[PDB]
């Protein structure tokens, strides 16, 4: 199990625009296309994305390509933020394959906001750390992901996955 496979457990794949769980214009591999309500600003920015004219759908390989981009661009979000890095670098492989996922979902900003939960994380309070994330609107809207994330925290294992 590795980053990629993990998330695209948690994402699924879709080839033609579709809304998210928050009911934003998304396509791929969960690649966030806007938060804007209109389908017409979604398509203009899945052109831009692709470099071709879509008509809103794309293929096996372009959704992969945006993946591999969206992982890139998640770690190297942690590792230029002060509030992320320390918790990332102070993590085990396993562990930090969970904040990637959660900065991948929430976005950079999203996740610095767990700041109570990220020291705890720091702190190596695993038990701890796991109940306080749980106390997120992150874990009662989408509750089966949040779980599997922090059992991840929780006993870095992959067993969530499994
Ligand atoms: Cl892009
Ligand atoms: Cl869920």
């Amino acid at each position: 199990m590795n980053i990629f496979e993990m998330l695209r457990i948690d994402e699924g794949l879709r080839l033609k625009i579709y809304k998210d769980t928050e009911g934003y214009y998304t396509i791929g591999i969960g690649h966030l296309l806007t938060k804007s309500p209109s389908l017409n600003a979604a398509k203009n920015e899945l052109d831009k994305a692709i470099g071709r004219n879509t008509n809103g759908v794309i293929t096996k390989d372009e959704a992969e390509k945006l993946f591999n981009q969206d992982v890139d661009a998640a770690v190297r979000g942690i590792l230029r933020n002060a509030k992320l890095k320390p918790v990332y670098d102070s993590l085990d492989a396993v562990r930090r394959a969970a904040l990637i996922n959660m900065v991948f979902q929430m976005g950079e900003t999203g996740v610095a906001g767990f700041t109570n939960s990220l020291r705890m994380l720091q702190q190596k309070r695993w038990d701890e750390a796991a109940v306080n994330l749980a106390k997120s609107r992150w874990y009662n809207q989408t509750p089966n992901r949040a779980k599997r994330v922090i059992t991840t925290f929780r006993t870095g294992t992959w067993d969530a996955y499994k």
